[PDB]
């Protein structure tokens, strides 16, 4: 930070003694079930070499964890969200540039532990027949331990350019009734993929053998709420002071099937079966400091 | 945050140099046992493109954990709250939109640990008859550990649109006298569901074999206090400056029955047996900046 | 800090009552996949003996983890980023000097634990034939444990001079499907290097046996975002008030090959096979307090 | 602190309503590889009985971990930094005094744990031939555990006077590929000192059997950045208002040799074989409030 | 605090809207190796019933851990600091009083853990001769664990009066090459006191068998830096406005001797062998608000 | 707090825009060894319905842990402080009331852990004579663990009235050379109470067999420093504006006796053998906002 290089806190930051023009644009895509919200802030700092627009993409993409198919009592299918995506894109003819973004990719850590034990033991054995025994023993043991945190979903900043930025929140793995964790590639020769299997050999219909959504991650059913920030820069003496920007919300859905194998349930996951894409074009007026649909 | 993109803290926030009009509306629903409180804040920031109304739903929904049925000394029933709900809804013809909400759904994590141990041991055994024996052995062990936090109740933001938003606090699982945890689907072939049974084979009346409310979650008897925030946006030059909004409080009650099976007690839980719903219509005057019932 | 030597906080910091001139310069190198961003701040504090320019190098270097070669079904190659580098360099004829930098190299710690246990046991055994036996035993064990944190990538400040400063983020080690950790030098006589092996003996094409990028560090595929800071000083009454500075972004790529050995897969890693360099020259005008390409 | 003795926070600190004169002096010693930086602050507080100069010594001393000798394929030598030192000295005829310094020596702690466990066991055994046997046993065990943190390098304030102050950062111990930790005095009859030994019996050139610098502490190769502070006091009505001060940076280098003993590698460390010393004299003008070389 | 009794924080503190007169007095005792520093603050708050002088004693008492005696290859002695002391004393004829001091004695805590385990086991054994045997067993175990922190040195406020106050930092115990901890009274029949024994039976000179000072607490060799605060009160309308105060720094040195017992080394510690006292008299002028030697 | 009920922080606190009159009264009782200090604050807030006096009792009560009796070499006695007390009392005819106090009694917690493990093992044993044996075993284990913190001394607020308030700091239990903890009621048939015995069977004088005060809690020898706050209210329009208050400091001392039982040492503790009590009457003038002896 600034204090690490002997500089007062906030000295190098943008936006002091500036009037900031903020706004909210709200859309609801009913077919895709996406509540999209753009919170924008225009910052024209006289001491900064460019004009800034901060765009925060928020809202909620519904998970839509849903049993969608019932082929009798022995086969069923469940659609579930394996990824949520948010993308911002400027057309290539624009002179505005994507300057900053948040959050970014972090370096993950793990804790390592090493152990070395050694010991000696000895005993003497008695008896009422006068038999006397003895024993002397020694042992050594070496151990290694690895500890780390696994989230249910991972937030990843995809490789940005000066015209395009994006984030994806992807399914990592989940605990199923204290078992697991299972992921999209877990395989068992007997039961297949047990991601959303409720019982291994229950006698109910297949449509009733899926994990209850309250027992899974809330992102699967209620959905994910993005909170992403992009900073777009514009030259002050540019000829054209109007920009277009596209914002895309996305949901990728996998297909998890349960079928009865005459002795137990077997699960099978198919990746990226469906994609729901909701796009919206916005107009930025830099001189008026406003954003519209 | 702002400091992550080289921007002064609070630069992009709403409500600087603004007069905020606050208010409280309090109702008590005696039949449903709900103390409903609405704390509203009108923010008309000149630098923001819309008028904001922040509505905080608060109060308390009583748990109403109570023994409701006694069919002799051998069977009894207990009504208990498995869910609390808060919903806000705007009518279809309104111009105002639901812009923001809090809290949202967060990604939950788990801690994973793996262990690998290997060791060698050796011993020599003597005897008084000159018998000498030896032993050399080796061993290897692999372990996996999973750790995570389990709350008694989960707070879930249900999928919002621009016209309605909702939260639900649902029962997750509970510890019964250091045993468990048990949930609404726990089943034992001998005892059934042991969520609220006090003794496994006590010889008292069934109505006296339910877990004491002081030994359970305080949400079950004393109740739950919502603290939820919604932000509603309105255009400044809209023709009509009056909005209607519905606020609904809900309590879903399960039915837990104990009966004597001639050897021990057996428990059975029935889900969503009752629903208490208390609705209230409010009028928002944007020009006067007030809310009324 | 200042309070440790009885001095008010921030008393000795630079930049009070100063007008700071900030700016952003954004480039996108399409061939190298590098989004380069320079955030500069000119600080001319009258109470400081020199003019300061703080340069923050930011942006994102894409990882570009990708399968690049398929020699049939039994051989494949994967290019992956083992290092990301950022360098700033002043020409030797300049009079401006590199004054400060951040982050720097930290001293790492480990936690040590010692254990000493001793115990005694005894038992008596008796059969129905009047056989009575005894046993008395003692044991002692000594243990040592070492615990420390291992990041996936390490950030290192390379030894700076007054003309050039640099950072490198280098691959340390990675967990592969709860196994490992593996690094660039892990070797197994049977399987070779298992850094990005998906299955040990799976029967599939070699190009399909590499670890999924979602299951690895996000730095490998999506890439790394630099956050480095340099402080450059300049004399106030210097004759020439123009400086040149070179900023270089680098990506070093290793080559991980999988091949079928008729029984199982074997992986070999080749270090520093490719290097992608993206250099950019900037002009610093100290009088105008501006920075240009 | 002040609040512990009922005094407003910061009441007794120096530097309120004072103009502070700061400056930077940067030197690069190419022969010794030392980037030396002095950040000075002159504080003349009217309410303080003396003039203060705060000198912060910063910069970076390069580690210079490097293979320096190759006597064929069976012998090699590595020079590595075992200590970094920073010293400030005033000539004995000066009237200025060293008043304060930071950091200082802190008291280290350890965590102690005692355990006492006892138990009883019993079993009954029975064969198909009517043989019945019993066993009753008891045991007791006592354990002691000690836990503490061990940094790779220790920073120590050497005993100051009113004319000279100094710090040294010295090598403590290091983990070598999850083994150890090893220090400068570790000895093993078979392998000698295994501080920087890569393989115990690998068949390669001796120069290629040293631990890779990326797998060691970053201080060994990239180097150490001092962050030390000294406070010098001077009387206001002294006749001579000019002071001289010497600042010295030092690097002590050990010599680690690997040689082949026809069966395995053996390592030997020689302490304090080389010393690189970089000295610089500065002139302090108290009335002009400036510092020069 | 104030907020606990419904009072604004800082309301009851001293020193608001007050001019504070601060000063530094620095001495170096070369014979005793003590850098003594007094930082004083005069606070004359009009709303307080007395004049306050805050005296902070700082500086550094050198440890002076050194081998002082060699009586051949078989006997040696080492002087080491077992205590550092700081005392302030007012003459009994003074009317100023010691009113406050910091730090004070804290209440130390320990963590207690109780464990109770019980279990059952069973097994069946069968060989090729038809011999079938069984075993059923049960066990119970009770454990207690105690955990607390042990600093190397303890800081103790000695019982103050209104005329004298004092602190002592005393040696508590130390880890010797991962063994111990050892204290001044540790005794082993074979080796005596092993506080600073390097090797138990090494064949070297006795003077070379003492623990290296870099492997011990830095307080032992480099020394201890006091940071103690005293508050003196004076009546405003007192006839004489001049006070005398004595400040004493002290170092107590123990004598640790190593001698060869023809089989191994034996250590012996003698307590409080030497004491070094450095006393200084200061004059306090309450009218001029200054302190002098 | 205030923010929990939608109220600005500090809105409801006392003492804004108020002139506070503070003072210190210092006494030293030499016979009882008590340094008593009263720090008072008069607060007359116009918006508060009463005048407030905040009295902070501070200082130090010396522990006075000391050997007081020696009856030959086989019997000795030690006086040690088992309780420190501070009491404030208003006469019953006063109009002023005790309104608030700090600290108060807090609810203590414990951590509970339950464990259930079960396992299976198998065994196949061979021989050179062709004898083959097998074994199949199963086991189950249940465990409970309780963890909580135990301080050496407990601070307790005794039941206050409107005229009387008090605190006591009482001895809880102590660790004796890593054994224990022991308390005033610990009893062993062989050794009695081992609270302060240094050796169980050492052959020395009884007066030399007591634990070293440096190895015990510092409260036992150096003593306890109270920090207690009382708030006294008074009506503004009252006839008499002078109050009296008594402040009492107390130390209760137990008597720990060691005697030789011809085989080992035996300790006995006698509770509340001595009580040292020092009282002081203070006059409060509410009009002058002054407190005197």
């Amino acid at each position: 930070a600034d204090s690490d290089i002997n500089i007062k806190t906030g000295t190098t930051d943008i936006g002091s003694n500036t009037t900031v023009k903020t706004g909210d644009l709200v859309t609801y895509d009913k077919e895709n079930g996406m509540h999209k919200k753009v919170f924008y802030s225009f910052i024209d700092d006289k001491n900064h070499n460019k004009k800034l627009l901060v765009i925060r993409t928020k809202g909620t993409i519904a998970g839509q964890y849903r049993v969608y198919s019932e082929e009798g009592a022995n086969k069923s299918g469940l659609a579930w969200p394996s990824a949520f995506k948010v993308q911002l894109q400027l057309p290539d003819n624009e002179v505005a540039q994507i300057s900053d973004y948040y959050p970014r990719n972090s370096i993950d850590t793990k804790e390592y532990m090493s152990t070395l034990t050694y010991g000696f033991n000895s005993n003497v054995t008695g008896d009422d027949t006068g038999k006397i025994g003895g024993l002397i023993g020694a042992n050594v043991s070496i151990g290694h331990t690895l500890r780390y945190v696994q989230p249910d979903f991972k937030t990843i900043l995809e490789s940005p350019t000066d015209k395009k930025v994006g984030w994806k929140v992807i399914f990592n793995n989940m605990v199923n009734q204290n078992w697991g964790p299972y992921d999209r590639d877990s395989w068992n020769p007997v039961y297949g993929n047990q991601l959303f299997m409720k019982t291994r050999n229950g006698s109910m219909k297949a449509a009733d053998n899926f994990l209850d959504p309250n027992k899974a991650s809330s992102l699967l059913s209620s959905g994910f709420s993005p909170d992403f920030a992009t900073v777009i820069t514009m030259d002050r003496c540019a000829s054209k002071q109007q920009t277009n920007i596209d914002v895309i919300y996305e949901r990728v859905r996998d297909d998890y099937q349960l079928h009865w194998t005459s002795t137990n349930w077997k699960g099978t996951n198919t990746k990226d079966k469906w994609t729901d894409r909701s796009s919206e074009r916005y107009k930025i007026d830099w001189e008026k400091e406003e954003m519209t649909n």
